[PDB]
């Protein structure tokens, strides 16, 4: 079958300028995504609960209220787990379904189930909200160059249910949504017509956040097939901070550092690393000093890390798309 | 209810009186089944040929234009096979894709790959070319009362895709589109919202027909759990002779003949069995004498006993829907 | 290389005369057992329920007014359902715990999980009621003659828990207990401080007693390996019938007739078959007529058909066991 | 062009008339095989045991004394077994290797292990002594036919070590030296430099003997994609007893009858038949009363069945080969 | 609720002060475990072997003679081998067993089989009999304070059999005791009675000891959800050597180095780790200098390191239990 | 079983002096090298391709004309890819092909398949025509002292075909040699007429190299159980630099320092390691900067960087064989 599986080792970015740096800063404001994408996430929103389901509309609409032409699918399936039978819904948005190839954004939209342990609720806030939240921020804040799409390639979002385990964490208790829609791509041919090749082929990169906002993160390199696009990310960051163009921020302790972690962490990558895409993975190694306690919420956040992160990423993807 | 998936193991038919039997006798045409349904899928089409693309247009054509309201779904998928990656698809036609519980009828569309063997070309014509002339006929003589639908209980035809093996059969090379739709079934929450039950639930039994069209046929009762819907056809057959609605037919020569046999033939039926649906396998034993020759064609069919098969199942249906 | 998990390939019986066959007839009260093993039983009691608990206490006390030294022994386990995790309960009954070999008879007491249709409730007289109760009738009848075991050789009793399906028969949903039961065995040490046998080399044979208590029931033939004590019952069957001693019996319809089946039919002798256990399975085909109906009651049972077979399994075990 | 596997699909004989018949039936000795081809081989032989390497070089022996330019080639491999690790040897005889297609003839030449019951060693004579010596006597008998070979087809023997199993039959301790060979076989290229045809789609048919010598056997049809070939069997039993060239034999005790199964029999045909293999599975139904007991010796054979079986096979071989 | 399993995730410790340190390191004798706890160890005791028994009847007997009430199971299995079946023993000791919640603190007592290399014999002195002393040395400490057990939670004790390979390190072949003993877990009710939980569930912490009592050895920080607690090990370790009770011990080669390591090293917790446990895994990188080789003995040990860890380890279990 | 399997373990090495040191450096030319054994593998050589059969031969030529006697073996096999059936041969030099134990030097010598971006041709210089040359070079440098050959210890070189995939890295499309080599090993008992031992068991270390010709690699040590053997390299290594035996050589830029990875990176070791044989990983990490593209040629390869690496490999096998 045609080859055209073979363009993405051979992609290159297209760097831009300083005063192009500068607009892309102007252009994002955290106190907006802050007030009308992050905090009506801030619920309790496990798999099937009502939460669950206010969280997915909350998510729909600040995306149609834009201009850029984005397509929109409810992937809703059965699967079993360790209290019976139950439905789960990733949400998938796409930038121009039919071209082959595509950019992939990916966080988890769910949030662990708990009992109501010392009369508190636990709504992971870096666990992962915050990162929904970015991913809302991008689209808007780009809507603009977004649009300038009515190298054959495009942009995508996906935002993934259950991810985390319900009772103990085992290949059968944990990420039901990544595991289905893996095989669901493997399994469909595109472009539309093709005799040869499929939606996971059409995968350029896949980016996955998980577990920002916490302060000092520090982000390893994972992957030597995805070790060339980590170091764009540490030269974008060196950058904008000489053009002083981030906040509160030090060259002493910066996020993306260069050393390898070697194993690896499990995440909704898993079923997409093992079919051969490739993985950009933006998890931090340690885990927030919250992790998993109730105390993983709005007021231990930090504005000014997200803001940064926020600036570096939203250049990412505007190079990446030669935009 | 929670709860459902429980009816069809209660279920009871209709039994109809003698002036209405003769009533579908008369309603139904071999001759125009003939040359409006069955020859124009007398054509070389295994997956992939043009042949198949035009098998699937003429089926989805001779429906399209009956009165009850079939909603058509197009199920394309990726497999690889012993020469590499294809593309196959299924075809699937429901009356009222709402109700819980659908009774489903079903065959392959495939013919199987072969070279042009002493300048001949294989077609298949009763395996399985008569098989989808039978459903095609079905819903027409049936149209009328199929349509009063505008007991939760409604009607479905599969047509399946790449049912044989390419090169040599095995659980690679075989069953291509059963085990393709019984997985994506099986996952799949049936009705529209539910929690604890699936599309696969909601199959109340499997009618499988496949090699069809030779004279004196001779099918066995495969399964305990079917059987007594088997004793049901048996009982069909014993009332048309007796009121002279068949021809050229004997009760020492019949179809249905409370036996055994008593193990397992490997057919589209098997992804299915396997996770619980009650399988009526309408397959002879023997196989027909010129079964996978190249005088498996239209010569070799015998119009008689296709007319009385069309006949029986025409009444098993509407007894089972209770019209 | 030890050695005498090979004894049971050799083993013949001893065969009984007329006054021995007539004593056995008269020693087995068919009114005893109806009332006080049988009648108990007919209640729900699906895993979980309290009626579970009700069959186990009434199975272990009845087995306790005997004067063989009987030792019992309650295997309880964990495992996941279509519902979730819930426990199960075997029960295990051996005379001469030590020896190195026994004889099995085996059926499951669990009834199956349905609705309360039509305001009524299934009881599964057949399936299986009736067989635990000819199981506690053979324990009565032959008290006298087992209590003088104190060859390596004796006798066990297994009433499992778990045998159908919770909502759809599958490979996990369905033969809970004795896919357990037969992985625990398997992996124990026989006898005590033995260093290369297993308890599962130590079942001579496996007799699978399931859906009795119907009238003119036919039982096939199903395995090579275990031919030759199906044919031992055929001849105690036939020369009963030649001493008047059998009831409503004729030799034109014997339950023994020889008819190779070929196949399987799922059920709890699956996961030991699959080890090398030979089984002898004692379940009717075509299936009782009332089968997974509320017409699975005690009004349908046949009192006479289960006081033959009754007289046909005691005479079988006493050869078996030279008593 | 390759391609070429389909060519067993349409192959047929070339019936010999009623000279050629008592040609081939005056051809063959009985006692002939009987003194130097199955006497020989009435030892204990389990794997690696020294009745192993004897018998392996009986064979060999026998074969290499005929014209016919017979190769020969010892197929040894390791495997684990319930006794730990141990070794084994198939022997393969071929003629004409480079042909695209050969005819298959096999048993298996090991005896199980067991223990000297009673002061006794079982050797195993029905399973399978014989069936080894009569593929040895028919390549004596028709040697100056075969060494005519020089449709691209030919012959080839196999004799199978490790069949049964040391200590309890499971897909683990059973069909060792089968279950090695099938897949070799699967990953070898044929013919010679070919790049997408393998060895075992060169097997025409596989024609697999067990369990023979007995009087009175009763052989089933399993298959349907061999049953054209149970019925030229079933046609050489009848036109050989009509010429009166048959010996104490019945046309109401015919080896073939025509009644079928039913299920399957494990033997060393499984790893074959489930990769797409065609199979003629010559195991009777029932198994002889001394299987598997010290009385499977030389003294309960009866010579005239043998003999008549010899005749029946080597004009089935004839014919499928044309000469 | 039946939501307990939860609450390991919420544990905290009972931070002890400096004069009850002080009680530690004086309630702690290294000559005592020396002469009556680890010499009796030093001995050739693989699997089956007699060295296995003694072991074993050395560490029941050290228990049995404390105040604290404890409680202990030998759990003996079969297992097939390189070399065939043999028998295996594990040795489980438990105070308040009817308690949901247990720290669990484990080794394995196995010692490798080898040939005697130069007439020297094999007794694994790190691996693992000092750790086995280690786990005896605490439970004897510690025991007034263990006594008032009698938060629902207590204190366990594994020594698995069977951990290393026979032959060559396969998933076949290692981890004996350790695999068989957390599947048993997994399908054991805990507490007696419950419905829906397990033992499994049970364990809230999983302390592994292996390869310990050689100089200067460095432990990684393996598992992202246990890590916490790898850092209460290091607080531990810098508090007892500025109050000056360790013994030739430098903060610039502590024990515990908070530096991390992403490859798993296969090992008896691999078991649980996959259904979902959490591990503190306490083995050094690098393996000591004398692994494997007849020089793991008594004189390679290092007195001061063992009698340090003895110390920061009674310290975590005294936090962990709020004693 | 014998015991030989453990020489492996408790091997040493017979250290060479500064003089003997100059020896080697002085034996070694860089110059013959790249023209007489690198240049001509420089071409297109995926799998099936006229370049993979002109570099078999080139390869064999070289090792033909040697004094040392080396025994060559093709290994010819057939395996299902993306694409269909295909035929591969892995290439196999071994001296003393009897000898019970070997230590082993591999690489992969196919080239990875693309399409020709830019009318430009992948060669894969570093992915893997280098590695190659080096085991060539090795072979002639050191062919006198090999020839001393004729302890039971000797050398195996392999040069595995189909290490990359031909569409997208998975465990079904990648190290299509390895794969199928160490099957075959481990079902050949070793040495020959060996019941108890297999290839594999023979196989002492097994060192591969990859991804090399890069300047300044950094090489990590990824496994604890052979961490002794790389400490030999890195101790190698600091002679030769003090001795002056290294060009364009610093300390600073060490390739083989103290670094500790997670482990795997895929390659041709993993389906050994999975089987407990010993592994030496030399690939470097990060990959070079070339990787997977078209800039992988002859001119970014350093010759110092090739040349130093040259002459550890070389001490390091003459020290590991006591030459
Ligand atoms: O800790 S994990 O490696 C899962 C695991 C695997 C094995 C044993 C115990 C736990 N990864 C993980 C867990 C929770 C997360 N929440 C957000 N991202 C998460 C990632
Ligand atoms: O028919 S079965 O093969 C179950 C089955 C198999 C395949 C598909 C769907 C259902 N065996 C069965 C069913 C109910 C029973 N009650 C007592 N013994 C029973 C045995
Ligand atoms: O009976 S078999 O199906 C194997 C089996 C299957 C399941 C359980 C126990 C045994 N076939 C068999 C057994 C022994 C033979 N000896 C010669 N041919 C033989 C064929
Ligand atoms: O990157 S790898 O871990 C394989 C992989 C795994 C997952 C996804 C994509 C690729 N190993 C690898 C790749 C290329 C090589 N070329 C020479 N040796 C090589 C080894
Ligand atoms: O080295 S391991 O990772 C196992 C292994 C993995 C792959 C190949 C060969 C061996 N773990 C190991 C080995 C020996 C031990 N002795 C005590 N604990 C031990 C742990
Ligand atoms: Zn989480
Ligand atoms: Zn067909
Ligand atoms: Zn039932
Ligand atoms: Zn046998
Ligand atoms: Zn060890
Ligand atoms: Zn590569």
């Amino acid at each position: 079958a045609s080859a055209w599986p073979e363009e993405k080792n051979y992609h290159q970015p297209a760097i831009l300028n300083s005063s192009a740096l500068r607009q892309i800063a102007e252009g994002t404001s955290i106190s907006e995504m802050w007030q009308n994408d992050l905090q009506p996430l801030l619920i309790e929103r496990y798999p099937g609960s009502p939460g669950s389901y206010a969280a997915r509309q909350h998510i729909m609409q600040r995306i149609q209220r834009l201009q850029a032409d984005w397509v929109l699918e409810i992937d809703t399936f059965l699967s079993q787990t360790p209290y019976g039978y139950r439905s789960f819904s990733n949400i998938i948005s796409t930038l121009n379904p039919t071209a082959k190839r595509h950019l992939v954004l990916a966080c988890h939209y769910d949030s662990k189930y708990f009992s109501h342990w010392n009369n508190r609720v636990f709504v992971g806030a870096t666990d992962s909200a915050v990162p929904c939240a970015m991913m809302l921020e991008l689209a808007r804040a780009l809507d603009k160059k977004l649009l300038s799409l009515k190298p054959d390639l495009s942009l995508q979002l996906i935002f993934f249910d259950g991810e985390e385990a319900f009772l103990h964490w085992s290949p059968q208790d944990s990420l039901y949504g990544s595991r289905h829609l893996a095989a669901k791509m493997a399994s469909t041919p595109h472009p539309p017509g093709a005799r040869g090749t499929s939606q996971l082929h059409g995968m350029d990169l896949l980016v996955l956040l998980d577990l920002i906002g916490a302060p000092n993160p520090t982000f390893p390199n994972f992957f030597p097939n995805s070790a060339r696009w980590f170091e764009r990310l540490q030269a974008i960051e060196h950058e904008l901070h000489e053009l002083g163009l981030l906040k509160d921020h030090s060259l002493e302790g910066r996020y993306f550092q260069n050393y390898s972690y070697g194993g690896v962490i499990q995440d909704d990558h898993i079923p997409f690393l093992r079919r051969g895409v490739p993985v950009l993975h933006l998890i931090p190694s340690p885990f927030p000093e919250v992790w998993h306690t109730m105390d993983d919420n709005e007021e231990n956040l930090d504005e000014s890390t997200i803001d940064n992160l926020n600036k570096i990423l939203q250049v990412f993807v505007l190079e990446y798309l030669h935009l």
